[PDB]
């Protein structure tokens, strides 16, 4: 019925709004006319969904990120608004191709990878769960940098996404606010006063947050820097304004490292700012002893603090509550930690934020005070509990007095919250038990577990209309607002027809995705062969390289062998490498030259080709994913808090190889862990070999298919150009691997032997891949938002 | 009818394009939702003109301009399009404030006065006469400051227009191009290829202009700078720089600054306007109809290097030789002159060019070396005159003199008024004229009637109308028809009333504003305009002093109250500029508070003086100033918009304030001091200040008040370089015309007691504007440089 509707609507735009007829329109105007369209649709809803929040006054959460992995919002909004199938039908009368409109739209990647992308797959969840939601983060003019490999190595381009400008943005001018930067802090007698500082503006641009099928539409708010107004070298000035936009510029493209810059700890007091001031503004808007206002604030808002990005929001909400409200440190702190929540995505310390207590002196004068007292009353707390153990004191300090004094920002946020979390069972054991031991001691009840998940929308009934029409086809629809009913997929474990079925439809997306992949790369794709891929952001840790052992270990064994029954394989590896990380961009040219010389091998033609899949993205996961038989989930044990590309792609229909890490073992745990490809050491064996020392070397000498691939990597097999071009690599693998590439390396061989052994028998893999789907449930983030918002927010679901 | 659709629209777009309802909607809501409204009336004919032009192929018109000065577009589009009454409906109904959603509304202020709103009067009029005319200008994301007054002196702020976005432009990106600077010049067996430069991308954004009710919408093709796709960080901020091209507007007025950023952006423009221009001919041996389909006019020497550019494209890109290149050139551009100033004269330095343009500096050279090859042809033993027309001033800073440029790479040079036209043609030029007289032209400046009458004074016109017709606004020329009611009373009562309600509207602003309170029944005498010494601000300064002077001396001799009003913006780097608005918030400060002044003399300076601003003050004037030194201006605008909307003019013998007299009749102006010859035989003689200030009494007075402190106590000599400029340094003879001036200001003050007689004056000034409409102009430029017709 709104297919006529449709049809006219998108004419109205393309003349209207883009100035257009069907002779001189672009396929971006198309893009644009389409997406407008369907952007109509959001209105009424939205209005709707915030005015009843005023109405209601429901507990509000607040997830504050220096993150927002969205991807496209086109047919993601279509899905979740049942408008798909019309669209598609308007868009194909018309003469249209819907899809090469799709892939006009520029990602909104403004995330590293894993802790952006959880942000996304949380605001999709709470609009389904039709929570009072609200995201806050940054508009980076810049999101991460568009990859491409030149020369075999990879080489950064601006991601300047908002070029042609975004239909799915609402600038919301009349709610900008001031920042606040530098100065000094003055004490009087009518209580603190922050001056003489450098203002600049928070311009808030507003995204709608579609529920999936439910009426209702949260909001997404991110801000932008700009210069205020008031007060030759005039030319220079307006120029010099730059410098104030520049705080919301670019995303720094860092996935688990912390780089202690200056212009980074202003994004994050930026967004710290601007974000707890509208909070406040919102607050004293709604519906809910001269100050008998604030009491209610914990029971009113909610604000979780994603990492310790935004660990400035503590001090940040004590300075406005006792510099501007007037309330006494007591109350204020009371609510601070009741409103508080923070979030721990990692172990590795240099992902640990530190910041130099020089930088925040002269930045944030007024907030180093703010935490030396926090501090001190926390030591003060110590002391009276434990008067001799004067460790104790340091350990637990949020003020690191060594060499160059630091802020402990993780510290930080446990005081100043109520509620700590880790996003795995093991992760969150370690940050209770081990890292933050010290605390847990005295706050068992504040640390708490929750399993990250990934919203079945975008990646299932988007990415994969195959897989998803298939289930629905047998068990209902159901199983999208509660992935739990998954397991009714158990009854067919024996039905030869549906196995076939889902075959086929992994198989589409294979042929759908070969085309892709060979209208970008040289190299012929075997449509037969076995879908091997490892994306994720490229790190010694998650070791793209223990799997670069392995491409190389079976070119080896091809060529010595040039007759044995081979299980052909196209292995995709793919993922960026932050600028600055030399390892990664060694480890990206390495896997592009191994490609080189298996794909150009006529002795192995389709038995094995390599690809490194470039610019790896969100739109681009939602490609290659649905397509893939086998996932590389390999990281070293202990080193992942989590993932959640782990989970993406068992709800699609892959096996999954790797050790027992983050969310792998709860994996093995709810599919069951003989249905999973596990191998390797495990936490213990780890510590056990760290106790002992590694020695690298000796599985070099006690692995012979493990040595040929080092020696042809160090003698130029692989660059003859430059025999030494991987010295790096060989040097960090031989005395400085802190994450045993070669401990693991025969266990893994031996687990990929297995692998392929599987894939020769259909029935039996496409057994194992119902079963993995079938327990897939647990890990959709309306799971994980549930225990959230139970156990933390203290918010009702709907 | 719309009334109703209107209505509907509107609530379409606060709720699909605001997101907003009733309740929660700012006014800027509903300024957007209104703009959105009206906006969409234009898209249906803005695509048919532009389809129109690609099947009739009529030659095109390219008026390449660094400067745009558009004012605000809401309602100036309503009325072209015959729709202001049923939207001013539409909003009254919904319950709103029709002129509070108009005031939301920024202006486009991407100009520094006369020039650049020569080029939207223009485009306005191209507009109405039906042209296939394209405005071809820079985005600047800062147009000319907001002008502030702190403790008496100019303040600037950022202009930036385009914080809460701007509904009246559209990106077309599809058709981005590249920009190249820098690099080296490296020749080759196959041509001239310009190598290793760094490229900067231009991004245009159209904007409709609106003919005045004929069913065409021309386009306004403005151009933005965008970089092409932690050592990181600081690489992905340093793309500030290449955006850095049009960042800001530069703010001088008859002033040229040599600096790098603004030649880059000369270039830029250049560079990308060309290019599309080249673009749209071929998407229509090709070449050789070039200059019958295109027509590429030069707003001043800023865009100057578009003539090279053209010669490279054609040279080194399309492979033409250099005779046919160079013919087809000179058959496209044409040159607009703005100035006689020497201060005001664009020479860039060879350095400069050669580092940055060096293809550029080849090709000048050559269009240079040639042109020596036939002046010398010519005149073999007249040496002074090869450097006297080189395009190279050898001396001591080799620079390139963008004018003489200009001159040999357009087949037609003009003036903007007979007497400035005259000059640029014998004497600034003479060499160039001798030698292709034809060449030189004159095209008197305009103003156009739509916005400067229908739009600032609907009184004045739906008076004007209700008399003689609407025709007098496609063709001002019949405003004569006026001449008809010079006896009639009751037309002089109803003249006054129009003045009288908008000077009582404005007064309203200038005390919601300013501290003062204004006389309603005081004249009032006003100059706007920017701030120079050319224009005087200071003798008319030097008056309202003397007037000061002349209530104490005899506080109850009669006195004809006057609100006189100054204002204009100063160019941050002009010194004596930014003193002289300060000397004039001095007096002000001392005539407003002076008790035994009272309500006799009001001193006010005009802050932040601008186009929609100029729309507001003009209708409301009764006494214009327009007394720069005979020979300054070389037009002038103001003074037209003026005479158009019931003012008298005081001024002297120059620019466009001649034919203004000429028009009404000289006695109809009151005309004053020096005029060419004169301010000629007083540079030969020799200028000689003192000997006026010892001449003159009430000069002596003001003089010696300014210099003593009167005017600053705390500060007793903060006007001493005011003073000195005034004795030893003035070449704009202030104090020459300083007897005639106070002499003619006298007789202003007598008239204007006599309203009958003054009333009778402004109509015959009225009904000589005519001549002044820009359609006028546009007539001329099509029919005597473009060659195209007028629809
Ligand atoms: O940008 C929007 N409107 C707009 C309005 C006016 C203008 C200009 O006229 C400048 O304000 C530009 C864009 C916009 C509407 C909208 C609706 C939804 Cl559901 C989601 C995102 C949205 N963005
Ligand atoms: O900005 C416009 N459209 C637009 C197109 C797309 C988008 C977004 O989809 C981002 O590209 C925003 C605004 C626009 C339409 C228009 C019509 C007339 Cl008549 C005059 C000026 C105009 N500007
Ligand atoms: C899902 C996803 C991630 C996170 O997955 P990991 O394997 O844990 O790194 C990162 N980037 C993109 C683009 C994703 O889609
Ligand atoms: C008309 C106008 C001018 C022109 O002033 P002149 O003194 O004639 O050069 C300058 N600025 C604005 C805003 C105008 O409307
Ligand atoms: O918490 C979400 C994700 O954040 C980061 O990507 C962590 O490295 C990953 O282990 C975790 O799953
Ligand atoms: O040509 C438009 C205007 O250009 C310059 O501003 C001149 O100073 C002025 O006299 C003229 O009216």
């Amino acid at each position: 019925e709104n297919v006529a509707e449709l049809k006219k609507s998108f004419n109205r735009h393309l003349h209207f709004t883009l100035v257009k007829d069907r002779n001189v329109a672009t396929t971006r105007d198309y893009y644009f006319a389409l997406a407008h369209t369907v952007r109509d649709h959001l209105v009424g809803r939205w209005i709707r969904t915030q005015q009843h929040y005023y109405d209601k006054c429901p507990k509000r959460v607040y997830y504050l990120s220096l993150e927002f992995y969205m991807g496209r919002t086109l047919q993601n909004t279509m899905i979740n608004l049942g408008l798909q199938n019309a669209c598609d039908e308007a868009i194909y009368q018309l003469g249209l191709d819907i899809e090469e409109l799709e892939e006009i739209e520029e990602d909104a990647g403004l995330g590293n990878g894993g802790l952006g992308r959880l942000a996304a797959c949380f605001l999709d969840s709470m609009a389904t769960l039709g929570l009072a939601a609200y995201g806050y983060g940054i508009r980076y003019e810049y999101g991460i940098f568009n990859q491409k490999i030149r020369d075999g190595w990879q080489v950064e381009e601006a991601d300047d996404w908002l070029r042609y400008g975004n239909p799915w943005e609402k600038s919301r001018p009349e709610f900008m606010l001031p920042v606040h930067f530098y100065g000094k802090v003055e004490h009087t007698n009518t209580g603190t006063k922050w001056i003489d500082t450098q203002v600049v503006l928070a311009l808030p641009y507003d995204t709608p947050v579609p529920g999936y099928m439910n009426n209702t539409v949260n909001t997404m708010r991110l801000w932008s820097a700009r210069a205020p107004n008031d007060f030759g070298d005039y030319i220079q000035a307006v120029l010099d304004r730059n410098l104030a936009e520049n705080i919301s510029r670019v995303l720094y493209p860092n996935d688990n490292f912390f780089e202690g810059k200056e212009l980074r700890l202003k994004q994050e007091y930026f967004v710290v700012a601007a974000t707890l001031q509208d909070i406040i503004r919102r607050f004293k808007a709604s519906k809910f002893g001269a100050g008998t206002v604030f009491d209610a604030f914990p029971d009113q808002v909610a604000i979780q603090l994603n990492d310790t990005h935004p660990a400035l929001a503590i001090p940040e909400l004590m300075r406005i509550f006792v510099d501007i409200e007037k309330l006494p440190w007591s109350k204020a702190w009371e609510l601070t930690q009741k409103t508080f929540a923070y979030t721990n995505h990692t172990v590795l310390p240099e992902a640990l934020e530190r910041w130099p207590v020089d930088l925040v002196e002269k930045l944030l004068p007024r907030h180093l005070e703010i935490i030396y007292e926090i501090n001190q009353k926390h030591l003060d707390r110590i002391v009276a509990l434990f008067p001799k153990d004067v460790d104790r004191l340091r350990r637990m300090s949020l003020i690191e007095e060594e060499g160059s004094k630091r802020i402990n920002m993780a510290h930080l946020c446990i005081v100043g919250s109520h509620a700590v979390n880790g996003v795995a069972k093991i992760h969150s054991d370690i940050v209770k038990t081990k890292v933050f031991k010290d605390f847990s001691e005295l706050e068992p009840d504040k640390f708490q577990n929750k399993t990250n998940g990934i919203t079945p929308r975008r990646w299932l009934l988007l990415c994969n209309p195959g897989l998803a029409e298939l289930i629905a086809e047998k068990i209902g629809e159901d199983y999208v607002k509660d992935l739990s009913q998954l397991t009714k997929l158990h009854s067919f474990l024996g039905d030869d027809v549906f196995l076939r079925e889902l075959a086929k439809v992994k198989q589409e997306n294979k042929l759908k995705f070969s085309q892709f992949l060979e209208t970008e790369y040289k190299v012929k794709i075997n449509p037969s062969s076995m879908f091997d891929v490892q994306v994720k952001r490229i790190h010694e840790y998650k070791r793209q390289l223990l799997n670069c052992l392995h491409v190389i270990t079976m070119y080896n064994r091809i060529k010595k062998d040039p007759k044995k029954l081979f299980v052909p394989r196209t292995v995709i590896i793919g993922g960026k490498a932050a600028p600055g990380y030399h390892m990664a961009k060694m480890i990206i040219k390495l896997i592009t030259s191994v490609a080189d010389v298996v794909n150009n091998d006529p002795m192995v033609g389709s038995k094995l080709k390599v690809i490194f899949l470039e610019n790896y993205r969100v739109s681009l996961a939602e490609k290659v994913i649905p397509a893939t038989d086998l996932s590389e989930q390999i990281s070293t044990a202990g080193t992942e808090a989590s993932g959640t590309g782990n989970m993406k792609f068992m709800l699609n229909g892959a096996l999954t190889i790797g050790t027992m890490d983050g969310a792998n073992v709860e994996m093995a745990e709810e599919a069951g862990e003989e249905n999973l490809f596990i191998f390797g050491m495990r936490i213990d064996d780890v510590a056990a070999l760290d106790k002992k020392g590694y020695e690298a070397k000796e599985y070099y000498e006690a692995l012979p298919e493990l040595k040929l691939v080092i020696d042809q990597i160090d003698n130029g097999f692989f660059s003859p150009k430059q025999p030494d071009l991987f010295k790096d690599i060989i040097n960090m693998l031989f005395y400085h691997d802190r994450f045993k590439v070669f401990a693991d390396y025969e266990a893994y061989v031996k687990c990929q032997d297995k692998v392929s052994q599987l894939y020769m028998n259909p029935k039996a893999w496409n057994t194992m891949v119902l079963k993995n789907i079938a327990a897939s449930g647990k890990f959709s983030s309306d799971r994980t938002i549930k225990e959230y918002a139970q156990n933390i927010w203290n918010v009702e679901p709907s």
